[PDB]
RNA sequence: AUCGGUUCGAGAUGGCUCGAAUCGCUCCUGAGGA
């Protein structure tokens, strides 16, 4: 069982907006989202469990890059900065998958460990 | 130099918007931060420094729970749904710390290290 | 006019229906205006 808070933080950690994650992941209007994230109504189940696996996701993206830091390179990420030079590199994705590949190579950009392209 | 890309990277990682970033950080209009971020103009050498510092305090936080995760603790963190219930706890603070403080609790509490009050 | 971001207000309160402020896109002459 969510709380508020935490849903927000997940949330917040994933780069996603508040319209962005209303439609592709609540399928509500985001005046409903913003209400769970009020606590004004209780978060539902499948919002709580789709949440946790991407998480899930995101940690299978760093699992990799683990992977390739234990080989000793210096691994280049791709950061895209619009949603269409994404879908022109990726055919069968969406901004959930552009959220998530900005939010993985932004920890990896700060932490001195890769560069970005 | 830094590019436009590197710096929106930053500046979603820390969780700060736009217009606060542009007031406190940059002390423009959100029009320039925005040219800033979309590549029509250069980013200035002082906002590179100030990010960079920033991202330093916040590998001091992690670094300061790490060491609590090495007793075997199970840390119980507090996220700030508001900036007046943050500035009631810590009067000498302001905005900055507020998201940076958001941000490592929705870190902390996404990976199962620590819990949300 | 139209379209985006952030924060909020009501209602037999339901994953629902209506609204508000402000920053933008656009137009003019690290800035200011409708």
């Amino acid at each position: 069982s969510m709380t508020n808070k935490e849903l927000q933080a997940i949330r917040k950690l994933l780069m996603l907006d508040v319209s962005e994650a209303a439609e592709h992941i609540g399928r509500v209007s985001a005046r409903s989202w913003q209400y769970w994230e009020s606590g004004r109504s209780a978060v539902p189940d499948d919002v709580e469990q789709e949440m946790l696996d991407l998480a899930s996701v995101r940690i299978e993206m760093m699992s990799a890059i683990d992977k390739r830091l234990a080989d000793g390179e210096r691994p280049k990420l791709r950061f895209y900065n619009k949603l269409d030079e994404y879908l022109a590199d990726n055919p069968d994705h969406n901004v959930i998958g552009w959220r998530l590949s900005q939010s993985v190579a932004a920890l990896y950009y700060t932490e001195g460990h890769a560069d970005l392209i």
